[PDB]
């Protein structure tokens, strides 16, 4: 797809055997999802936008469908008010920003 | 250009005849840059990210070329942890998501 920006890019993604909608975020380092159980083991980590920091669990190898393509990576779970697919997970897509 | 996200989509940006560096973000709806002088009047605005929110300096009509593609619109300026542009101006660029 060609996706504009006239709008938020949201799209819906399948994480953990849930669904849930997501921003593809260009800003975004690593794809940060609202709190939610995810098997296996994690390690704390901060991560910072714009009014400070948030601590989020970090779960490595986590699969996620993307706008139904497969990638797999670094998924960090915390209290943000939006699910992000950060860079981290938007290269495995194949995503570019052109202009 | 296609821009890949191996790396964080950095550009230089030429705001009030200063060259900065910013990130292109497609999860931001506005643009927002660190403290700096712009000319004319300023309205109020807050806005909420990923640690809550900041109070920032709204300027609208501003001139500003985002790697080297011109545009005029509005710029945020306020304690932001870097310099972001948002959806405002990478629509008048051109730019779109592609995968
Ligand atoms: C500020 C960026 C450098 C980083 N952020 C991504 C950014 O795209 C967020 C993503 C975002 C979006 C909504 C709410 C929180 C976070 N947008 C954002 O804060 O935009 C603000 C400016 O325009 C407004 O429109 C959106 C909120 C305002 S972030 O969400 O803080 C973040 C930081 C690190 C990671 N790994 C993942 C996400
Ligand atoms: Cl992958
Ligand atoms: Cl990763
Ligand atoms: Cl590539
Ligand atoms: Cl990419
Ligand atoms: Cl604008």
């Amino acid at each position: 797809p060609q996706i504009t920006l006239w709008k938020r890019p949201l799209v819906t993604i399948k994480i953990g055997g849930q669904l849930k909608e997501a921003l593809l975020d260009t800003g975004a380092d690593d794809t940060v999802i609202e709190e939610m159980s995810l098997p296996g083991r994690w390690k704390p980590k901060m991560i910072v936008g714009i009014g400070g920091f948030i601590k989020v669990r970090q779960y490595d190898q986590i699969i996620i469908e993307i706008a139904g393509h497969k990638a797999i990576g670094t998924v960090l779970v915390g209290p943000t008010p939006v699910n992000i697919i950060g860079r981290n997970l938007l290269t495995q897509i194949g995503a570019t920003l052109n202009f």
